[PDB]
DNA sequence: AAAAA
């Protein structure tokens, strides 16, 4: 899952979560218009803070100062509550990105084909997060990571590896500060949307490359 | 101290 589309309005997102008075986010009717989210770039991240929720562009990578590779995009959610590297974002960064569906390339021989998964349903997608608070600094290097899970069922054709993707409840319980690490745990395994509430089709190759940004991206081939 | 093109 690395890249997604998050193409619709905050309102869209947002409904399924929270009412306005839960919120510390401007209204904007504006359709935030991303087909190709990337890493590296900046993304609106969701999170929780002086009890409201709140809407930051946040770097999507992870890479410390003692980090001598390219930033992570991605947290095993197997093991990040109990890395050294991941369990302070565990404890204190969880956050949610949401989003329309993401892309994942299955490699047939030495072509690869790109795919755009969804849920069935037409609901958006809420992902888990975790990253590096205060998210509201902006930073460039220590920013956010989705959380994954192993593929399940259908899935598994596509690529061994998905987005952690919760239930919108779920999501909300994710992103409170007064739960405990072991909570958010137990709230990831039970809130987990599972493979099977997903469909997928092929989209054009133009989507590998990160210029393209039309709504054609995510439409079947 | 780990996991897209």
């Amino acid at each position: 899952c690395g890249r997604f589309a998050q193409s619709q309005t905050r309102e869209d997102y947002l409904a399924l979560l929270a009412e306005d008075i839960e919120r510390d986010i401007p209204y904007d009717p504006e359709p935030i218009g991303r087909y190709n989210v990337a890493p590296g770039t900046k993304v609106l991240l969701l999170s929780e803070r002086d009890e409201h929720l709140h809407l930051d562009p946040v770097f999507w990578g992870y890479a410390p100062g003692w980090w001598d590779k390219p930033p992570l995009i991605n947290a095993r959610v197997e093991t990040a509550a109990t890395s050294r590297m991941f369990k302070p974002l565990w404890q204190h960064g969880r956050a949610i990105c949401f989003a329309d569906g993401w892309f994942e390339w299955k490699k047939e021989g030495d072509k690869k084909q790109p795919f755009f998964i969804y849920r069935a349903d037409g609901q958006p997608i809420f992902m888990a997060a975790i990253g590096s608070t205060p998210f509201e600094r902006g930073d460039e290097a220590e920013g956010f990571l989705i959380v994954t899970a192993a593929a399940d069922q259908g899935l598994v054709d596509i690529h061994d590896r998905r987005p952690l993707v919760l239930s919108p409840e779920a999501a909300r319980e994710w992103m409170r500060q007064e739960i405990s690490g072991k909570e958010a745990s137990e709230i990831a395994a039970s809130g987990c949307v599972p493979a099977n509430q997903f469909s997928w089709h092929p989209v054009s190759r133009a989507v590998g490359n990160v210029k393209n940004q039309g709504a054609e991206l995510i439409q079947p081939v």
